[PDB]
């Protein structure tokens, strides 16, 4: 008697409403989402009268004064049946259903005007749903997502947001000893998807349920963030979330630096080869006194005569990368800073990899540390992976953070 369309909303909803992920309705909730769909709290005997018929009807329906999927479903499967479907309805109606039992647009989409210089990033509504989550599905209690629970999670999603063995788990850091997805390296994804795709945040947030968790739009996940000359205004509104575009060379060892911003031990990516193509990577630094998230694009590699579209020009702060130890290398960050960024307002670092082998004459006129010198640059920063520093990181952020 149930519709195979209507299942699969009740499904999504019953897990929604499993705060505990214990696959069961407990008391607590029952009340909660009552108010959340009718706007009153759940009467005690109504609840003890719905318990009833679903113990006497089915089996396995009710564990330990707990309503489980299988009585769940039942109940509402009886609802559309005894002439009082608009109790049903009204519970899919919350949850973003229209009548034709498909997910409403206004509901997934609703709208967002961000002006240009603004950025958008996970309020502290947003982060705390989402580390909320986490735990639910996080089984094991050792603070990590494992693949079949990163499944399980966006179970009540079309699809991942991601995939999870060839980007959250290459972009965003994972635990050492088991390779899975950390608490930090979630809300980290979210962030980076936030910032560059927020209508596509949104999206995920309400097939998670924020709305009806939340009480609220999920317009109160994201938070408008600007920089600002000083207003003294009452709320403030600074970035956390800078993205970094890393530009070079072929060969000049930039991917190997941004996978170690995700990683303590940098010392097993000497002689790595990178078989998968990781277009940002992110992870946090603090500057002075507060976190801040720090992105890494790596900006496709090519030649030194190939254009630069102005999404991949224009960042928080850009980092030029070359080989120290390749004569032949520097001449592309010479060509680049000096047809893109001469005339920019973009913070840019020179950064020269591999210092642990042979510092080579650059066949270029001038050298790295003198070209840094008639621009006005930072000293070429010295970069290897098995000198385990991470200070570069730190810099890059602050850059961005930060005149001029
Ligand atoms: N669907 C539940 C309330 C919302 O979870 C019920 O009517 O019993
Ligand atoms: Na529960």
């Amino acid at each position: 008697e149930l519709t195979s369309a209507c299942k699969k909303s009740l499904v999504r909803i019953f897990k929604i409403c499993d705060i505990d992920g214990d696959n069961l309705l407990n008391d607590y909730e029952l009340n909660l989402f009552q108010r959340r769909c009718f706007n009153t709290p759940l009467q005690p005997q109504i609840l003890d009268e719905v318990k009833a018929v679903i113990q006497k009807n089915v089996p396995d329906g009710i564990y330990n004064d707990a309503v489980t999927l299988k009585g769940f479903l039942f109940l509402h499967c009886l609802f559309i049946q005894r002439g009082r479907n608009e109790t049903t309805w009204a519970v899919l109606r919350r949850f973003g259903y229209n009548d034709q039992l498909e997910m409403c647009q206004e509901y997934l989409r609703p709208p967002l005007k961000i002006p240009p210089g603004s950025s958008t990033e996970l309020s502290h509504r947003g982060q705390q749903f989402l580390i909320a989550v986490f735990e639910r599905y996080d089984r094991d209690g050792d603070g990590a997502l494992s693949p079949e629970e990163h499944k399980m999670l966006f179970s009540t999603c079309p699809a991942a947001p991601w995939s999870y063995s060839t980007d959250i788990r290459k972009s965003c850091p994972i635990n050492e000893t088991t390779g899975w997805v950390t608490l930090h390296g979630w809300l980290c994804r979210w962030t980076l998807m936030t910032l560059i795709d927020v209508v596509k945040t949104m999206e995920y947030l309400a097939y998670l349920g924020f709305n009806v968790h939340e009480n609220d739009s999920q317009l109160a996940a994201i938070h408008v963030t600007r920089e600002r000359r000083i207003d003294l205004a009452k709320r403030q509104s600074s970035r956390s979330v800078y993205k970094c575009h890393v530009i070079g060379p072929k060969g000049s060892g930039k991917t190997g630096m941004c996978r170690g911003f995700l990683v303590e031990d940098m010392h097993k990516l000497i002689g790595k080869e990178f078989k998968t193509n990781v277009v940002n990577c992110i992870n946090s630094v603090q500057v002075y006194g507060q976190e801040k998230h720090l992105i890494l694009r790596d900006i496709d590699v090519r030649h030194a005569l190939d254009p630069l579209q102005p999404q991949e020009v224009n960042c928080d702060v850009a980092c030029l990368v070359y080989d120290s130890s390749n004569p032949r290398s520097f001449e592309y960050v010479a060509r680049i800073y000096i047809k893109y960024y001469a005339e920019s307002k973009i913070p840019v670092m020179i950064v020269g990899t591999k210092c642990d082998m042979d510092e080579r004459r650059q066949d270029y006129l001038m050298q790295p540390s003198e070209f840094c010198d008639k621009y006005k640059l930072l000293p070429p920063h010295l970069f290897s992976l098995k000198t385990n520093k991470k200070e570069l990181y730190t810099k890059l952020a602050t850059m961005a953070a930060f005149p001029h």
